């Protein structure tokens, strides 16, 4: 093993982790169909309430420019078994109906689950006057407490490159467009929030974007995902455990927009390859370690949140399944699973040494809300066990929670706390291991590969 | 859908299923470690309670050339931590040592199960003597109860193909070493029960073991693989789903040998690839239906039982995973699932018309030691929906579980009655969906790669 040193320091106080950290992001499409976000979905509902007891659902997506909202609308037989995956943005999406019954069975989905929702309108290709009527409704039945944000389309800086608008389309054009549908909204809907601009941190549109709009929106809500352009060699495990300097370059940006603007950020669609997935890389261990990550270093970012896209079988999906065949948790679930156990608090200084054998080793330390301090950590690299020697807790019993599979690339085999996740999002550790030292000193092993969760008393 | 007939006929008895039909194989090594079979291990020995009530553990394999009992032994530290998956045929296994310890927790291991044992004894690479004395310790420490048989050795008609005899090595050579054995063993257990030859249905061995030693074990023991010769067109899920003829004429040579010598035949090692099976056939939902159909084909020839190989995190074990990660059901788990929860029983004459579009369409009718009648139907047309009309049951009301997976060749999202399997093989179903029609006329869709338990009031 590499051994490396790891330093908590309790002084070093970094950002407080909010308890709606936690999120997924859906398609408006899946909306089509009223059984799927319902009150009798008990197994999504189970799947959400294990990611947090407290979180944000987010709507949205391409999709949500190919669906139209009808107040007189009844679903379809197709659309009762209608089971939306991530649009994979080869081609112009299905025309889809949202209805009242789905809007209905969407609140209902909220109680059970208790989390939050941000719900796209159709800015793309719908009219301001149905989108304030879409809206209307939402707020009618959803409430001002539950609804956080709505957003005036999907990632508008891609709109040409999808056939939605012209090759001249910019960020002036977009602006004319959110003040249309803005003002259309608020007459219906007079106490409206918004969030926007609902893309990757850019200087052509995210940035002016806060400018112009900062007095009408709660907070800003961008896009990432760890494979980068078409262009790129394409993304392997290896390249996924390893830093992406485009992220830390757009955070950075992210909390210059903050210090301009006093508004925050939330990452509202997020995952590790875009197009649905990449077969090998998104529905493998890999990507539980990097998701795990990500919402770690976003946190001690200043994030207010995260929202990882998903739905139906999709690649990346944290959740799989239909109301008629059952949900499963895939590999990325149990990353956002250890975050989930985690929970919330203030993070703190965590400097790790000796570890240029070992660099893709990450970890965070937090204060937790319950008073005990918790490690979480990384090791993310894939042909290098670690032996990490802890200084700076002091207490009479550290604990472990390991999340482990076989390999990097396996597509099932996954445990956390020595258990898979079983139906409904159910979820208990069967091995717990102490962790080896001392108050001053401890010492924690860890294979490649895999991850940890230690929890101090 | 291509619309078939299904006939089922109440007066066309077959044979009747044991309650002890279920089973799984593992390698002999994985007896090196005393936390694996083991009272200890709850999360294994759940995941067997799941596949029935009573059942047969058989411990054997080409390792079981390489294990050697010793009386004074202590497990090791790497022993400590062992997981033998299936063994890959390649070579010489290493060295593995059997402990007492690691025996009186196998007799843990089965009191928390409620199954039986085959035992398997190194004659490969032993001595008679040292077979005695194990097989004394296994006797003293299991009970007659429990210890449905010893083996004395495992496929001895290829131990020259991998090194453990010479070319030379024949049934009559066999048959010397057999009698070395069995006369060794009595004189230290008067009482030991046997089986044999421990290998696949042929003529220069099974049939000539079954004629010499027919008063000296309780049944016949043969292996059986889909799979055919390393110079056959290799293992596709398409041809997995096909008839195997060299399956139907090796079950018809051990019926004929039934029938001359009085002997049962249990099918002791089985599954769908050799060498640990191959990745992206026998790590998918098509083992499932693949597994949960051969049962119900070898019961319905009066197969005693069954005993799919696995272990490990082998690419075609039912259950995987370690004591110190966890245990998770893989896909195959499933189809034997499908069985578990139809339960024993007398099958039914159940004729099947207007189907040559849907030729791998099965089924399977059953009445139930309860008294109710079960359907179990497997679609294993990959590219044909079927709607199947149901004749000759009289019921007020069928319930369906369906067994699915959104592909064939899916390494996960598999449910069963709309369910994964969870932690320590805890199952329920979620949910249930009544067969339309009525008394004398029931009428069943199913998709493409699916499966199907009806049951009746
Ligand atoms: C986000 C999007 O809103 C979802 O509908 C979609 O399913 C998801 C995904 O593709 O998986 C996300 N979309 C993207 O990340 C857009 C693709 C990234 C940029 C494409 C390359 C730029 N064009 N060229 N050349
Ligand atoms: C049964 C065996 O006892 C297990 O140890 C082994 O893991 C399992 C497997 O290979 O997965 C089973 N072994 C076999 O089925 C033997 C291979 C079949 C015949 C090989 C080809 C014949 N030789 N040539 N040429």
């Amino acid at each position: 093993p590499v051994r490396v040193g790891l330093s908590v320091d309790a002084s070093a106080l970094g950002h407080t982790i909010p308890p709606d950290y936690t999120g997924l992001s859906y398609e408006q499409a899946q909306m089509a169909n009223p059984n799927y976000f319902s009150g009798a979905n008990t197994q999504l509902a189970g799947f959400l309430r294990t990611l947090g007891r407290q979180g944000v659902l987010r709507i949205g997506g391409n999709t949500s420019e190919y669906t139209f909202w009808n107040r007189h609308a009844k679903p379809t037989a197709a659309d009762e078994h209608l089971a939306a995956g991530p649009d994979k943005g080869h081609h112009a999406a299905a025309r889809e109906v949202i209805t009242p019954e789905a809007v209905n069975n969407l609140s209902e989905f909220l109680d059970k689950t208790g989390w939050k929702l941000i719900y796209g309108l159709n800015l793309g290709k719908g009219t301001p006057e149905n989108a304030a009527d879409e809206a209307a409704y939402v707020m009618e039945t959803i409430g001002a407490d539950r609804l956080l944000a709505f957003q005036l389309g999907n990632e508008p800086d891609l709109f040409y490159r999808n056939g939605i608008r012209p090759a001249s389309y910019d960020f002036a054009a977009y602006a004319g467009d959110w003040q249309r549908f803005f003002t259309a909204i608020r007459k219906r809907v007079p106490n409206a929030p918004f969030a926007g601009p609902d893309t990757a941190y850019n200087t052509k549109w995210l940035v002016p974007f806060a400018d112009k709009f900062k007095h009408d929106v709660k907070f800003i809500s961008s896009h990432y995902y760890a494979e980068g352009p078409p262009t790129d060699p394409s993304m392997t495990i290896e390249r996924l455990m390893k830093p992406n300097p485009r992220l830390l370059g757009e955070t950075a940006g992210l909390k210059q927009v903050e210090a301009d603007t006093g508004l925050p950020f939330r990452l509202t669609e997020t995952n590790s390859c875009y197009q649905g997935g990449k077969q090998g890389v998104s529905d493998t261990f890999a990507a539980a370690l990097w998701a795990g990550d990500l919402m770690y270093q976003q946190a001690a970012a200043g994030s207010t949140g995260i929202n990882f896209h998903g739905g139906g079988y999709g690649w990346y999906t944290p959740v799989a399944g239909t109301p008629e065949d059952g949900f499963i948790a895939r590999p990325e679930y149990y990353g956002m699973l250890l975050f989930a156990q985690a929970g919330a608090g203030q993070l703190l200084g965590a400097k790790l040494t000796d570890n240029s054998a070992a660099p893709l080793l990450t970890a965070y330390a937090l204060r937790g809300t319950d008073g005990r301090t918790r490690i979480a950590l990384f090791n993310k690299n894939l042909d290098a066990d670690v032996e990490v020697a802890i200084s700076g807790v002091a207490s009479p019993s550290g604990t472990v929670l390991r999340l482990e599979a076989p390999r990097a690339d396996d597509t099932t085999d996954v445990t956390f706390g020595g258990a898979p996740v079983g139906a409904s999002g159910s979820w208990s550790p069967l091995v717990q291991e102490y962790v080896p030292g001392h108050s001053g000193q401890f010492v924690l092993h860890m294979r490649k590969a895999s991850g940890a969760l230690l929890e101090f008393a």
